[PDB]
């Protein structure tokens, strides 16, 4: 499986002896099969190249190109200024390194510059990387799209090029395509499009030369999309690209109206203006890939970049900010200064994830978005980066070479954690101070390439001139972060005000092998209050240490990690417990609204690592009946959903359910009060939040007036399809429990709104709603459809078949599908999430009868592999085993509690 790597085409990496300047790439796509019915694109080349040492060959990458034969060869070498290339000796395409290969006579001098021309083509396939096809239904007709996805290794896919993020070059992109369509690339055009000489029905589009970039952000398009613009005054021309009814009904204006600001915003937190002279984002109806930040054409899933004002809630419309927002950041972090290699994606990945947040808050001053961060990438990622099978944030660059290794790294550490400690390093310095940092950083490494070192070294040189106090240097504090996995649990004995730190892990039976040059101890800031005020900063830099700051006495009590800034979880002594739950029942509101949050996070974490009783975890949820932010419901909530995955099939639910009923009860009498009946929503947007977990959490656990209230709502939209009377914030968890307490006549109707659905928000939430069926029969026709492109569509399958294994009558039912026919799943579906379908109909399992059953799975299917699943699969056995071993010890201790409260 390896070739000689005596030879440097037998490498992954490319050789340092050939350094691009300058490319011009022609492609021409073909919208309609040909003999083979097969997509095809037409494609040129010139690369122009530095000789930086003396090579009698070019090693380039390339990957399923096809080329013509000229002058007896594969590709043409001319010279550049006076310059002789040797003749070709012979070319060939070496398959696992993915190189195209010219053995030259003679040797290339050093310092000259030389030129080589290609010309080839390539598959234009329904597989997302390169230059591919995207096909969409425009009503009863089949449209297709020419488009691009590049990151992080498939540049090479559409036409030859040293394809590393660090040999960056110019790129003269002209686009030959039909008449009337429009073609889209990083820069605007030279001029407007022309014919093709040849062929009038054809059109010739030349787009200016990009400034030096990488090529895994080259981006090419076309297609017949519309669009709205806007020019900002500072010259920048901002367009949104969309289907072109989606735009004239003028979905695609919020996003044009944020994107402004948003520029606005990073201009100045980075000191550095927009370095391109226009702004280009496009809405696809498919594209797994989320988003990608390529240069002046950043691509988007259609139903995270449109909005309608109409129908989609305040989610999809949060989600919209927060995405652009993101890739926005990337324009000058990632793109103006991009990694030296795919090593250091966390660096980019994280920063975008972290300042996505900071992008939307200046477009949405009102929703206090920054808040959010907590519950989606920190505590998410905590739940990964707790566990013994989790990796450093950081990966020695020799270590990542082919592209499986680099598509590994694309994960939630990257992204999730690398924001949080990011995050966190924003905090121990002052924003300003790493603003200056970030500053200088730009300016200097700008067009260029780093490591995350000189991101370090800037910060470092912000602190100096600053005059910030540490512990340390900034080097030395987050290698801590970054070298070894996981992160800490500080515990705080109040009455002699000692903390310790300790590697946190969720299973208290688990199994660190992962070895750690500081063994798994880290220099952490802690923030902290007392009685609801700040006191004094300090830095943990040991096992173990005192400080009055975290000593009591008498009444008062402490909190450690103020609004969660510090990457770290933290427990306290029975005696500090008691009075913040003291706290929370006389007046919460004098504990900050994220603290709350993480006293209850934090509770049923360490409950799940014995470091707490089960029964404190569910005392910090006793303060909910008078809670009426989102944040510290949605917390408890998040951490309450495994515990009914566990108990949901048993006698635990019932005491569990009139437990959730008592404690949100009063708050959804509130909002019946305060929105006037559901006549109006809140205007802030946590409270919005806040107002539809409430009627989620009331419905699902059994409220009588919820179930009243959803169902007539639900009704009331039967007998007016065309009129729908649900607010958007609130049509998922109508639509679900209406569907769930009703039957065939309003599974059908929503079905058929569905099938007639024009705005992809309102189908995804009739897609999940549908799952909620309570009969059997009709989730097993639903079970038939997901695998129907006609009926649900394949980008849709899974989350489909997922959604019907989260109700508790479908887990069985999909359970036994997964079983029954994996091998015709694995063949039969490309880009199926395995991983995922695997995750998700596991999760419930607790029994020793389903550990069986799935370590038969295993066994059962295992000359046919898991693929993309493998990984879950093991994990799913280790959760399993896990699971069994949590339920026997706490099913006696919930039961008992969820008892007692529920009077
Ligand atoms: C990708 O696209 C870029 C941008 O268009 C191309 O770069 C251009 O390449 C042109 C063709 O070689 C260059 O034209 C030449 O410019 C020479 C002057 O060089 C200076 O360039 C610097 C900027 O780098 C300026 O500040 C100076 O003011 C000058 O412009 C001329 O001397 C040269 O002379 C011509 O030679 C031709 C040869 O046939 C004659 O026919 C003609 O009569 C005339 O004597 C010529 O005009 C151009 O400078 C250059 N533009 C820039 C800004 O770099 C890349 O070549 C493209 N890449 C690929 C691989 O195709
Ligand atoms: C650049 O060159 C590469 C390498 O040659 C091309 O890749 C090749 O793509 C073809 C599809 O056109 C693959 O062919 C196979 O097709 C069969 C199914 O179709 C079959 O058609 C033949 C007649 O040609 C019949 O005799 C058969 O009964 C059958 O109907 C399928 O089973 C295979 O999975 C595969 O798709 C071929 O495998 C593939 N070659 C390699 C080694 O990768 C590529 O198309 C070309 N690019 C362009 C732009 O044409
Ligand atoms: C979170 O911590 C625990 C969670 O359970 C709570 O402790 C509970 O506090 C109440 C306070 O009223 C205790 O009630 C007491 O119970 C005794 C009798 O003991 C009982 O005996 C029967 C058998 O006869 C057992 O089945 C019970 O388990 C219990 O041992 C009775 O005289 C009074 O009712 C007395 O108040 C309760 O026992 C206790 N739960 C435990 C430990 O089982 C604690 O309050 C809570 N903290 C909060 C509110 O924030
Ligand atoms: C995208 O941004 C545009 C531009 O701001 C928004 O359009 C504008 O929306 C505002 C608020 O509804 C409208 O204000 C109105 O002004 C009139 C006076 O002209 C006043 O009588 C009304 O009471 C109201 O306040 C304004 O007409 C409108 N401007 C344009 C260009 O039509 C738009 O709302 C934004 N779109 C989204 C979905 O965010
Ligand atoms: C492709 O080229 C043709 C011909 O230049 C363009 O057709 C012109 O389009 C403009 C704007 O719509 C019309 O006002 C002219 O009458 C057309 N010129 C003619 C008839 O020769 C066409 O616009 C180009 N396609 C694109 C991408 O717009
Ligand atoms: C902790 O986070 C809270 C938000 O959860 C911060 O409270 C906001 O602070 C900003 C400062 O500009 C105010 O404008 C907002 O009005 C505050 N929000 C609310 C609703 O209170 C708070 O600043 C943070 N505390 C510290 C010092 O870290
Ligand atoms: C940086 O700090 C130094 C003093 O430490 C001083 O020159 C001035 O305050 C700042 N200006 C720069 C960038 O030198
Ligand atoms: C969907 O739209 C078509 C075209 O108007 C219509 O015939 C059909 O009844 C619609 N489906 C339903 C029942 O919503
Ligand atoms: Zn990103």
């Amino acid at each position: 499986t390896t070739l000689d790597q005596s030879k440097a085409w037998n490498r992954y990496r490319l050789p340092n002896t050939l350094k691009p300047d300058s490319y011009r790439v022609t492609l021409r796509p073909y919208l309609t099969p040909n003999d083979r019915g097969l997509y095809v694109f037409k494609g040129s080349s010139t690369v122009r190249f530095t000789c930086k040492e003396a090579t009698d060959v070019i090693i380039i990458h390339s990957k399923k190109l096809n080329y013509t034969l000229s002058q007896g060869h594969r590709v043409v070498l001319r010279g550049v200024g006076g310059s002789q290339p040797p003749d070709i000796d012979k070319t060939e395409l070496v398959e696992p390194t993915e190189y195209l290969v010219v053995h030259l006579k003679g040797s290339l001098v050093k310092d000259s510059q030389y030129e080589m021309d290609s010309e080839f083509e390539g598959e234009l396939a329904d597989d997302l990387a390169g230059f591919y096809r995207s096909e969409y239904m425009e009503g009863n007709v089949r449209k297709v799209v020419a488009t691009t996805q590049m990151q992080a290794a498939d540049a090479r896919k559409s036409f030859p090029c040293f394809d590393e993020p660090a040999m960056k070059a110019e790129f003269n992109i002209t686009l030959i395509h039909p008449k009337d369509l429009t073609a889209l690339s990083n820069m605007l055009p030279k001029g407007p499009s022309t014919p093709l000489p040849e062929d009038p029905n054809w059109n010739v589009t030349e787009f200016h030369t990009t400034p030096k970039m990488s090529t895994y952000l080259l981006a090419f398009i076309v297609s017949e999309f519309d669009y709205v613009e806007k020019q900002a005054s500072n010259g920048v021309l901002i367009r949104i690209w969309a289907r072109p009814s989606a735009i004239a009904a003028g979905h695609g204006d919020y996003a044009l109206n944020v994107t402004g600001p948003i520029l606005n915003f990073f201009a100045g937190h980075y000191d550095t203006p927009y370095p391109l002279p226009k702004s280009d984002q496009i809405g696809l109806p498919d594209f797994n890939a989320g988003a990608m930040e390529n240069w002046g054409l950043v691509t988007y899933r259609e139903n995270s970049l449109l909005f309608d004002p109409l129908s989609s809630s305040s989610s999809n419309k949060e989600r919209v900010v927060t995405v652009i927002a993101h890739e926005l950041a990337h324009q000058w972090f990632g793109n103006l200064v991009t990694i030296e290699w795919w090593n250091d994606l966390w660096l980019n990945e994280g920063f975008a994830s972290y300042v996505e947040y900071l992008g939307a808050d200046y477009a949405e001053p009102t929703w206090n978005l920054k808040d959010l961060m907590v519950l989606n990438d920190v505590y998410r990622v905590m739940a990964v980066d707790a566990l013994a099978s989790s990796h450093p944030l950081s990966t020695p660059a020799s270590e990542i070479n082919t592209p499986a290794q680099i598509s590994e790294l694309f994960d939630a550490i990257s992204y999730s954690k690398g924001a949080s400690v990011l995050r966190m390093l924003s905090s121990f310095l002052s924003e300003d101070v790493f603003k200056q940092g970030l500053a200088s950083y730009l300016h200097t490494f700008a067009y260029q390439n780093t490591i995350y070192l000189n991101l370090w070294d800037h910060l470092q040189e912000a602190v100096n001139n600053r005059s910030i106090q540490l512990p340390t240097t900034v080097r030395d504090i987050m290698n801590r972060w970054t070298l070894q996995m996981g992160f800490p649990v500080i515990t705080v004995d109040t009455s002699t005000g000692t903390l310790s730190q300790e590697h946190f892990l969720l299973d208290p039976d688990s199994n660190v092998t992962r070895p750690s040059e500081f063994n798994y101890v880290w220099i952490v800031p802690i923030t902290s209050i007392r009685d609801g005020r700040q006191q004094q900063d300090y830095w943990l830099i040991d096992v173990r240490a005192q400080n009055d700051l975290f000593s009591t006495s008498g009444n008062e009590w402490v909190l450690l990690n103020l609004n969660v800034t510090g990457y770290y979880r933290v427990n306290y002594d029975e005696e500090n417990w008691r009075k913040i739950q003291t706290q929370l029942q006389r007046d919460h509101s004098a504990i900050p609204v994220i603290n709350r949050a993480q006293i209850i996070n934090d509770a049923f974490n360490l409950a799940s690592a014995h470091k707490v009783p089960v029964t404190l975890a569910l005392n910090n949820t006793l303060f909910l009946i008078e809670e009426r932010q989102y944040m510290p419901w949605e917390a408890a909530l998040s951490s309450l959903s495994y515990f009914k995955l566990m108990f949901d099939r048993s006698e635990v639910y019932g005491p569990m359910k009139n437990y959730l009923k008592k404690q949100v009860t009063p708050l959804f009498i509130h909002f019946r009060n305060n929105t006037n009946n559901w006549r109006e929503i809140p205007e802030n947007l946590m409270d919005q939040y806040s107002e539809v977990n409430a009627i989620s959490t009331a419905c699902s656990n059994g409220v009588p007036e919820c179930e009243e209230m959803v169902s007539g709502l639900f009704k009331q939209w039967m007998e007016n399809p065309n009129n729908n009377p649900i607010h958007p914030n609130l049509r998922s968890t109508v639509y679900c429990n209406a569907i769930a307490q009703g039957g065939e006549e309003e599974w059908d109707f929503a079905w058929e709104q569905f099938r007639n659905a024009t705005l992809v928000n309102e189908a995804d939430k009739l897609r999940a709603a549908l799952a909620c069926s309570k009969e059997l029969w009709i989730l097993n026709r639903y079970l038939s459809y997901t695998l129907n492109p006609d009926l649900i569509r394949k980008q849709d399958a899974t989350s489909t078949i997922i959604s019907i294994t989260n109700n508790v009558i479908g887990q069985g039912l999909v359970w036994d599908f997964v079983q029954s026919n994996w091998k015709k799943l694995f063949n039969d579906y490309g880009s199926f999430s395995f991983s995922n379908l695997i995750q998700a109909v596991t999760r419930r399992f607790s029994t020793e009868y389903e550990l069986q059953q799935l370590e038969q799975f295993k066994k059962d299917n295992e000359e046919t592999g898991f693929g993309s699943g493998t990984r879950a699969l093991e994990q799913a056995l280790e959760k399993t085993k896990a699971n069994i071993k949590w339920v026997k010890e706490n099913k006696e201790v919930v039961l008992q509690w969820f008892t007692e409260n529920s009077k």
